[PDB]
């Protein structure tokens, strides 16, 4: 057990390992109550991140378990991993916090005169990182230029595991939060699944080409008629899958358009770029381009490499369908605590 030491931030009293030193607030609380710090025993600048309340609720409770889950299992190069995980509680009668350390991210891909070859590499390595996710069965659904983290080297990592479900009044109106997502989500046609990721990196991937947002509706309805405009209406074959009667009687009002011509909306734009926006952008999610399909696509030659795209280790996730009490949750979360064991 290391030594912890004592330090009043964020309005709370905060206990640590002495490996952690220079503990400084950080960010705007997007990812929940941050410091960064100096790692003495790495060498690396890190995030460390407070949990509030983690076992106030049901719902808390089991929101804590799946963010520690999640972060413990994510190890590739382009994924956002866990550097360590402590409390200063000596046994499970006084536990109470959670505390996660991670690399300290400096600037994301809002922060950053983008050539071809900077959005092939930036493209491809969203792909390496989402062809490892999609291979545990896990579906990110907020993929979007606030969650992909970049250093002056252009490497990148994909942010936000086991946070909040966005809520209502955060998907309304003219916001970034709802201009990357999937009309099949947006609007709840259906039982979505992976292939909503690939609609998100379709959207990046045009913005880092023309320099303005693709889709930037002023409203859930705003947004679908830009959507419809550029893709063309659904035909017979996607109509029948959607599975809510009210919106696919909405969906029948429209007048009929069919799909825009990319090389004409993308006007100068290498045409394996244009290509591959084409099989990225459909609106019949069984149609998308998959991860793994799209790393082989001629835009990445310089990049692709099949012996180094790795895959994940198996994910259980038999928790999301148990139903627990408070000290349940806290208990399997503790046993996750106990057990971590740090990277090489
Ligand atoms: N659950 C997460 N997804 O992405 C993250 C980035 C940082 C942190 C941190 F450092 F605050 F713990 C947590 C997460
Ligand atoms: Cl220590
Ligand atoms: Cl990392
Ligand atoms: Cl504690
Ligand atoms: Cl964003
Ligand atoms: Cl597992
Ligand atoms: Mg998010």
């Amino acid at each position: 057990r290391p030594t912890f030491y004592r330090q009043e931030l964020n309005k709370t009293i905060w206990e640590v390992p002495e490996r952690y030193q220079n503990l400084s607030p950080v960010g705007s609380g997007a990812y929940g109550s941050v410091c960064a710090a100096f790692d003495t025993k790495t060498g690396h600048r890190v995030a460390v991140k407070k949990l509030s309340r983690p076992f106030q609720s049901i719902i808390h409770a089991k929101r804590t378990y799946r963010e520690l889950r999640l972060l413990k299992h994510m190890k590739h190069e382009n994924v956002i991993g866990l550097l360590d995980v402590f409390t200063p509680a000596r046994s499970l009668e006084e536990f109470n916090d959670v505390y996660l350390v991670t690399h300290l991210m400096g600037a994301d891909l809002n922060n950053i005169k983008l050539t071809d070859d900077h959005v092939q590499f930036l493209i491809y390595q969203i792909l390496r990182g989402l062809k490892y996710i999609h291979s545990a069965d896990i579906i990110h659904r907020d993929l979007k230029p606030s969650n992909l983290a970049v250093n002056e080297d252009c490497e990148l990592k994909i942010l936000d595991f086991g946070l909040a479900r966005h809520t209502d009044d955060e998907m309304t109106g003219y916001v970034a939060t709802r201009w990357y997502r999937a009309p099949e989500i947006m609007l709840n046609w259906m039982h979505y699944n992976q292939t909503v990721d690939i609609w998100s990196v379709g959207c990046i991937m045009a913005e880092l080409l023309t320099g303005r947002t693709l889709f930037p509706g002023t409203d859930h309805i705003d947004q679908l008629k830009l959507i419809l405009r550029l893709v063309g209406t659904p035909g017979a074959e996607l109509l029948k899958k959607i599975s809510s009667e009210s919106a696919r009687n909405y969906i029948q009002s429209l007048a009929q358009m069919p799909k825009m011509n990319f090389a004409n909306v993308f006007i100068g734009a290498n045409p394996l770029a244009v290509d591959l926006l084409e099989k990225m952008l459909v609106l019949d999610s069984d149609k998308r381009i998959t991860a793994a399909q799209a790393l082989a696509h001629a835009y990445f030659a310089q990049y692709h490499d099949p012996d180094d795209e790795p895959v994940a280790d198996p994910y259980d996730q038999s928790f999301e369908s148990r139903d627990l009490l408070i000290d349940e949750w806290k208990s399997l979360t503790y046993d996750e605590v106990i057990s971590f064991v740090p990277p090489p």
